[PDB]
């Protein structure tokens, strides 16, 4: 078991917002949850849906023939830092800094979302869910990349789509980048109050190869 | 059938160079798996890397298992098309369509290739790119045809990586006819042999449709 | 000289629709103004907003001041190409190519356009596009070619605003000719008269190229 | 609305996982859009990345607006305006940025946010090897009840190269029913007048002029 903690500070089309999150699970399950709570008096005045996955490649289902390098990178842990450009020329970056002390996970994060047309399905609170994701990742200028297009399905029945970049950098002096692989993903919001005052959302994601036969 | 023939022409133009290809070839669109071999026109070598275009080179050719309806199979015997864009990290952007007919008992596919703004140094067109690595496409429905999501890995010829971001429209051209629901398709495209300055390639693709097997809370 | 004749073929493919146009015209490629008259082969409509290939349809036809490097009128005798993208806020996606040649007298682009992923119910493919408004373009030399960028605002029928992004690849075909210096090229094209269904259009462009004049440098 | 306006800035940001924060006084004349901005980079550690990819973070009230123009961000007074911004560079290093912008007493104050992401470490930004940005031409037009920016950003390397972006700015009035200007442009230059090593001070000034288009019409 490892515990999780995370803080987020955001602003998203000028509106700022901060989240403490708590949780945590079995790194080497590829699953985790984790409660987060909003700071301040305002309800969150956009979509959570589009920040997530700013509240742990730590946890990831790693198969043995595959490098797992963000398990690899302890005690150091790693950073990351993230965009998601929509459809509509919404984008948020993300970036989180993961430190493991006192026997705790900690992502400290920061979110920056802009350009999101005001009457788009983010800043109308319009997502329901965003779907299971698979993201592509590989090393390339000293970190490692990882693609992964997001579905969101709308309240309306409708996908409002993103492309995600990330960069994930270990802290961990000299540690070798892994080989190309993916990693897919499922985020659930499993509870939500009003104005995403407080989500519990949990994360299940298993590394894999191509399962593909060869030529 | 477990076995149908393929035949495509592509004409394409990428940063003003102009080439066409001819495809022959076929596999089992059951199985999700085909190959082809293609021959450049004119006796001169592509002035670019033949890699950004094998997916011009069919969408039938994907294993759909019973829990995901089958679009492109579906679409028979109007079939379908696409337009694709494959947009590159360094900037250039490849425009790809495809119309895609079926008559006498082979599956043409007529292709455009557009490919513009590639760094004149870039590993494009310094032609660097050794393979594509497989790939995962995500396929949702919006706004009344299906379309897919890619991220595209080559490997070039010093070791690194060189990406792209693919997005490609499917419409059926049998009217009316609805679109599947969100799922995905792994793909493995190999060029199995390749003639020097890709005059001629041999090229497979194996595609399986999938929904996520990740439990759910 | 100060009257230069165009021709014009572009074959074109957006969201699977093929059409060809065919333009004349000319103008004044030391003012910079020129117009040209383009018709749509076939009897069919132009299924697709005319107003996003408007720019397919040579920057010879641009007003240089002495002090600002002219790669295009320098580039003459053996003339230039164009690679370019336009990409727009909805992910609509038009590349667009062309050759030019000087053979004598008139001053000749063969043109492809491939438009791709424009969602069936926007702007483009829904023909809600009126005009496009002035634009700038900033030009730099970038790995051996002109680059420039350009900010696209489409008028729509409804009074809203529909956007893009314009990159330009410009290469000179004279050997060795040296790029020009940073900087803008301000652009006004008009569509002038259209008929139905864009089978004929008349077009006029005026541009520009300019430094900053603000102080400073 | 007088020919001059102090400004104070303070910016924190986050640029491929560098945390840093910048406070910046200055000003210049709103009405003849010239301003200057001297910066101070908090703490002792260097700028670990090109500076010049955030000088646009450091007000749109300076902007010389002839008559027939509309200027939404002087009209936006004493309410003032936000912005929020992405710069999207050709190697696909991204940075938003975001400012709350409040007239408070005379002073014009900027709350800025940065935030870079996907920056190739071996890229002219991560690797502190632009010289400057060239001048620019942002085309702005309405949309939603905001006021859209685009605008190509030239930035020269000092290999004498060019390294590009697209920048894009949503700018919102906080003066409520506050009508939204006609299409138009602003041409801009931004230079680094002096600049600390490490990016520990830099003084900026940009030059702002919003224009139609002046070329004839059919």
């Amino acid at each position: 078991n490892l515990s999780v903690s995370v803080y987020m500070k955001g602003n998203v089309n000028n509106h700022e917002f901060e989240y403490d999150g708590i949780g945590g699970g079995d790194p080497n399950s590829g699953q985790f949850s984790l409660k987060t709570k909003l700071r301040g008096g305002k309800p969150l005045p956009f979509s959570y849906d589009i920040i997530t996955m700013g509240f742990f490649r730590a946890f990831t289902k790693y198969p043995e023939g595959i490098a797992d390098y963000f398990k690899g990178s302890f005690p150091e842990a790693f950073q990351w830092n993230r965009r998601i450009e929509f459809e509509d020329g919404g984008v948020i970056n993300m970036s989180s800094d993961i430190t493991y002390k006192d026997k705790v996970l900690h992502g400290d994060v920061w979110a920056l979302g802009v350009n999101f047309p005001p009457n788009g399905p983010v800043m109308k609170n319009e997502i329901v869910m965003e779907e299971p994701a698979e993201e592509t990742l590989t090393a390339k200028n000293g970190v490692l990349v990882g693609f992964c297009p997001k579905a969101y399905l709308l309240k309306d029945g409708s996908y409002y789509y993103g492309h995600m970049t990330t960069f994930y950098r270990s802290k961990k002096s000299g540690q070798p980048l892994p080989g190309f692989h993916f990693i897919k993903h499922r985020l659930v919001k499993t509870k939500v109050e009003p104005g995403f005052k407080m989500v519990e959302q949990a994360e299940y994601a298993t590394a894999h190869v191509c399962d593909l036969p060869k030529p």
